[PDB]
């Protein structure tokens, strides 16, 4: 539904052409960076598109800090490769 459903900003983006219309958010919000949501400032996460919590951010880019890394130390080592015997 092309409509900015932001508590502090109830916009009716019925005719938009960008990455804000595909997330129920107006351009003003997409550019505003942060919005005074329900007693909480949310930040448009370009990684997921949806809104996120500002206090849950870090220096590493402007996105959530969850599931940011996983495929890095993926290796299979074997210091034994024989097992016990006695
Ligand atoms: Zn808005
Ligand atoms: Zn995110």
């Amino acid at each position: 539904v092309a409509r900015c459903q932001v508590p502090d900003c109830e916009a009716d983006i019925s005719e938009l052409k960008g990455y804000h219309k595909r997330h129920r958010v107006c351009l003003r919000c997409a550019t505003a960076s942060f919005v005074v949501l329900d007693g909480e400032n949310k930040r448009y996460c370009q990684q997921c598109g949806k809104f996120h919590l500002l206090p849950d951010f870090d220096e590493g880019k402007r996105s959530c800090r969850r599931k940011l890394e996983r495929h890095n130390n993926r290796r299979k080592r074997k210091p034994v490769d024989k097992g016990g015997v006695a």
